[PDB]
């Protein structure tokens, strides 16, 4: 069985800055956790960062019928695109939207989520555990 | 170790009732079943309140300042209304993740605002009963001053 | 058959203040006019006047299966509480939404009611006679 | 004593014809006997006039000033957009009771304001048909100088 | 001689009964007697009519095209309300003056904005029956130069 | 076969004014297009202008179960007239919505359409041929 | 004896010159002579200020109280953004006409609001300069009733 | 003598450890010890009721009708919220001063209206705990003069 | 004479893969096919471009300016985001005919709004896959300098 | 010696004339008398202005930088529409109590908004003159500590 | 021979003082010396005003009509508020260059918005004080060409 | 020597032939070179990079990070409509000016919000291409002082 874990634009930048204050988890440390949790269910993790909004969209087409479930953080792009509302959409995967941090306690123009119109679940604000509940929602939902 | 506040504001004794085929059967006894079990596999407790009166949750977020590890909160309606139990929250300086059972975003416009998303550590939405087996774990492994 | 007949925040003040401004009527009155219709019907009221959300929120969960309908006064509550909403939706009681005065003769933010979202019928302006509606209202959907 | 303006706005005509399982059975003739009827009942007498003509309901309204004691209206679609039929209600100076079978909360948004209900004395939605019957009896016990 | 077109929307043939305290005590017929009575000032006749149908002030306006030197015209709510009317406004090539007796930005926010106003010449609210007057003076003096 | 169509306020004045600047074509050109396109498809065509909304709506209850289908332009009432949607509604009427110019060129009080609300289709900006468009529409519609 | 207050506000000075496609030829010396000459057929006076000072407006206003029969004003830009003149016209209880040459409501949206019409017992917009001339008939005749 | 109904809002019993850099270090003993003094030096008693139930506060207004000179709220988060405590205001028909601790038109956006500045005499904000002095003293003055 | 650029913009290539007997059968394939045919039947090409990748519609717009008679694109969910594809379409010159296969206006809100439109000779939309026909025949039959 | 500035914007001139139904039958020279002698029992000063011109009132407020303990004002209409204003306060770096005579948020809703509350220390409104002496109490206080 | 009308509108003199963290330690005097040594490299000379007073910028743009080549102008806070003195710099005729030494579109909401912005030619904002050198630049190729 | 990084969005390689009444006749090559000769005059060099891909401009923006002094970016369309580039700019930690051709605030509403606006230390509107040149020159100078 096998998870797609999406991760948006900036994502790869994750742990780069000044790791003091911008961070130490890193993009690696996001798969590591991911991948772990999808082995404790007989699960495998594929996963693909992407500044690029169409090789979202095509990751999400070309897994419809091959994957379990998607586990994405759009980043930036959360707020802003109907088209990858719409490939969510499309590609028929339960699919759980992930946030490191708490949109809602930063500027207003990130409160809005276009993905969240069609996520199963919303997790923000867990740190880089919100990928591992994500893939938990992902094992359990398809065992029922 | 240490105590998590469990709060369920109005309408979460009612889950489970109506259409639940739909809605979903889950109760509120299985929602505080589910938190004191995760809280278990941490050595922690839950003390557990649902209320129908904002100021009876105000209240236990009062008296639970400094003596509690964190709060897991569902407030039900009050999520879209409440200035005062958003201020309960700050007032208690615990830790507070936010749970909602259904995706918020997925229903009326109304209720795409919290009060409580501004002050909470987390937010988790539409995992079902299975978010407040999650908030315990995020208040389980929190450290002071992350983020 | 019972019908739950809730007044909410202030109702208990009615005719308290120099009725010839602010009204003769009482909340008394309401309660006998709303029984007497009832008993046209072989029915009775139980009545409640709260000024606390959470006491009228309790009434309507306790009244689930035992009671034919709600007849609402929310008071100022109307155009608050989703709460309030929730517990009406909750008790699955077919509920008719009663104002004295028409909300839409006063400032605008009484214009919007949550009630009015989950209600079977909203009677206002009719002054205390839409209690009598209201309990009609629901005589005959029971009767259907 | 004395005669209540019925106004039926556009489209109440075609009541009962489109899917009535879901939209209703009842028909402009049944709503116009059941006011009728409640009117008797009061020694009262119903003028009834339905138009998709907005002119012709302003008209109505003008021609009935101080020969009706009130009116009832449901004025369909021209219930959110019409400020000329508001002002043809005021012009009237009948004490006006606002009618909506469905109740129009429970729909569109665009279908929430109601220029109508700012004038009216009252306004009913939701009641089917039976908003009529409940509207001549606000009218048969209205008292000059009330509220 | 040349014709304007007086043309007075739903609610205003119960001037005089209507809502005083807003409107004034003058009718309908004072209204056109007074912008016949300045028309004639400039050897200029007046084409009044009023209507509760927004249609018939189309068709009125479409039918005057080319034989009226200008509009005067009073919408009432259909003011804040009408696309229709606004393009039968410039549909009929008329010089149109609006007129409104009450100041309706003194008035409820819905009566704020005006449809004709987007076309309209000039635009005169609140001065009583006498913005009739003034109307008929613009488009007489409008005349006069083109 | 009938199909019914509708010309709101103004659209007699097509062709009348400086046809160099506003437009050689003219009402009876539109009618004349839509006929002839049904024709091709063995269909029928009412024809009615109307600067009276009430008219618009007559005719739409008067056509329901006898035509195939309604091509509607209904000029400014377009974007004001919840009144000529809910007669669209009860018409029960496939409906095409036809504009001759593009309304999203001009101000933003024409963006808006109640029609577009319950048409099957919406066609803006192509002309009179958006009449024979329409038609072509309902023709295949009826034919499924 | 009866005294008009004919106030134009910022801008109005550039009459003639300033955008003449939206304000015309005419000139504030047009503006002040039309009506300076309208009401002297009703035997009235006219003290006129153009002022591109908010505060001389105002101080007019007040000074004005009591001695004045009505105000003229054409506020300029200060139409949509000054609660403060709005407040002057209040205190100064004149019968006040607004006067815009231009139709503000066919222009930018920011233009659409005006704060005098709050106060002002009528408003003449579009009519060129002829709206001053309006303007002072109306106040000549609320007077004299 | 004279009483005062003096009424704190939900979460005001945490003052002294609530949000310092907000708030302030005063408690709400403070807080009505120093409204009880200012009270005292008009010959005046003081009511004081704090709660974080808002039916609590509607009890009490109603209650303390025509028994009370006057009222000093702070009705914390629910000024607003809450339609039902404006009615309730108004039902007391007490004299009523609103006092906030912060200034909340310095704070969110969400803070920037108050249902219960449409029926209140005075509001006053930002004064940290001096404004229910303040209060005091307003309404120990409106009463001499009614 | 002539080519037509003919862009899909994401999600396009999914077309009849959900729910088909609610969304529809048709395929991105039966569009190509009906846009091609039609532009046959006036001497005219089609150039077809799918893509989920804004630049590369952008890109395609570009290269197409004098050397196409025209553009028709389903923008998808870009329709409502996108400056820069608005921006494009002006940049290419081309004559653009904005299609939709469902009416976006019997759908949510946010899909009320077209950036598209602002620049578009005409817009199509909820004749299922024969907006685009529709499309090629006005492209046809555009004259220099019309309207 | 300690010196408070007090500034009272647009139309305050008008007190006891300007529609006395909304800001009653007080004068500005009461409301300089009642800051004055409140100011006194702290042993400081107040320097005085009132002005209709928002210019001179940003003048005082610069030329009171370093020399005044705080700033008393009530902008008037000024309060809802000038950022000028607000930033002559933040320049001035006096703290600042606002101070209305009427309570604005039961009025229009274009005073529900003020840009001066952004910057002031403490809001006082609808405690008619009264406002101003707890105002001078608030700076006397502040400087106090 | 060519002359700039450098216009600073209210609170600009506070420069070196004002909130130093948001406009920075460049004086008034700096500004005008860089526009005016810049001007200089063009053969151009500067007419500079600051003031506080609306009506005082007005008057300035209205004399420099058909004198001077262009207006660099910092509204200030005028900048989100005034109509009046918009209507002021399309009555000038003066191409114009706006200058903010801060970046308003980072700061509070009611900043984001100009009224001189849809007259301007250009904006400039959050260069500090060197947007009014390149604003000079503008303003002599404009003219050179 | 040191490097500034030009960015333009998308469109912008269409400067010359796209809409020139409002953005001129002036080429991207013409724009490259105008910043190129600027940054020579401070001894700095310029990496230049067009895209009508969001994408591209992110991975340029990281890919910049700690090797280059600075950027100047004209965003074209995106600068009103992408979060994700503002967060790509700001985890290049690059000083950024930003430089539009036009000045987007005289032209349509959907153009007067700015995201890149957040974080650019300054932005220059409606200089034609010598944006570019004064954005050089802002760079080469904060460069010097810091």
């Amino acid at each position: 069985g096998k998870i797609l874990l999406l991760n948006g634009p900036n994502l790869n930048m994750l742990g780069k800055r000044e790791p003091d204050i911008y961070g130490h988890d890193t993009l690696e440390d996001v798969v590591a956790l991911a991948t772990a949790e999808a082995a404790k269910h007989g699960l495998e993790v594929e996963a693909l960062q992407s500044n690029h909004e169409g090789e979202l969209i095509d990751a999400l087409h070309n897994a419809r019928g091959t994957h379990i479930g998607c586990v994405i953080n759009p980043g930036g792009l959360t707020h802003t695109s109907v088209a990858l509302l719409d490939a969510v959409k499309a590609s028929e995967l339960p699919t759980v939207e992930v946030h490191i941090s708490n949109p809602h306690a930063r500027e207003e123009f990130r409160h809005h989520s276009y993905i969240s119109l069609a996520a199963v679940s919303v997790i923000a604000g867990a740190g880089i555990q919100g990928y591992r509940f994500a893939v938990d929602i992902l094992a359990n939902l398809k065992k029922l």
